[PDB]
């Protein structure tokens, strides 16, 4: 019902600003001082300039560790985000995982869509619901996903709670 | 809550929002009934779908599908963080940036001091120009509400001289 800290780090639709009180809106009382995420007037930090932090709302982290959109952000020197340059991952990039749970295709590139998540998907939010756990021969999940008691990879109470076999299981 | 159950909000890091309005990964969240996020069955968009836009700041491909990667943000990219500069504003027939993106004083869509500062035309400009009676009866862009104190925005304190009022 709320957003941000007050709501499990939820993000407002269409880049609306989540203010300090965990509500979605637009304007100084939402994008001014104390703005959490969304189109905050004060660009949040990220990348190397911010201990490896990433950009919320799927924004682009410029080479100067600033979040946003446009050539100045997703262009040359884009360190994380929907950068304009192809982003290699997995086998062809030293195990490297895709940002924000993007599927790493068989050809070794991050993204979302059947091409990236369908047959051959190596990691991320793969559409290929590859089994895990005991009945899968002890197979574990990528991205440190929790392996439900039923033997399916994912995230959530039914995955990380009771019966959880591997991955970042509920402590 | 998220999706229909949470004022159409989205989960961070492209986490799918299930039909029951909860965020997560796996078949329970991305499979049958997915509302947004990295849904296994990608959402339709663009000219192929009544010019509807993509959630999670996903790019709409030349085939009307939401997602990321070259196939989506490359050539034919209809919406989202397309790789090809997106023209807008006075330099593009008064066109609006999708998803409240800032249209710079050069008529390109983006987010940052360059795109939302200075002569920002539309989108979520960080300039906040006054509106209404005390601003020559000025009107907010994007149908933004003009507060009873001359400030453009959305919400209760903004929705009210002009705009998407209540
Ligand atoms: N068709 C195809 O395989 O494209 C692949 O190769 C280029 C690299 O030159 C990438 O830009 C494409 O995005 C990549 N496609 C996928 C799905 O990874
Ligand atoms: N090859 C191809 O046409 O891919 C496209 O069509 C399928 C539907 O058959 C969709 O799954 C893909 O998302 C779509 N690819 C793109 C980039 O839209």
């Amino acid at each position: 019902q709320r957003c941000g800290e007050q709501g499990s780090n939820m993000e407002c639709p269409n880049n609306l600003c989540c203010s300090q009180y965990g509500y979605c809106g637009m304007g100084g009382d939402y994008c001014g001082k104390g703005c959490q995420n969304g189109a905050c007037w004060t660009s949040k930090r990220c990348g190397s300039q911010a201990g490896g932090a990433t950009c919320t709302n799927n924004q682009c982290c410029s080479q100067y560790g600033y979040c946003g959109f446009g050539a100045e952000y997703c262009g040359a020197g884009c360190q994380g985000g929907p950068c304009r340059a192809d982003i290699k991952c997995g086998s062809q990039a030293g195990g490297k995982l895709c940002p924000n749970n993007l599927c790493c295709s068989q050809w070794g590139f991050c993204g979302l869509g059947s091409e990236f998540c369908g047959g051959g998907c190596q990691s991320g939010a793969c559409s290929t619901d590859k089994p895990c756990g005991k009945d899968a021969g002890g197979r574990v999940c990528t991205n440190n996903y929790c392996c439900s008691k039923w033997g399916s990879c994912g995230i959530g109470p039914g995955y990380c709670g009771a019966g959880c076999q591997s991955g970042g299981c509920d402590g």
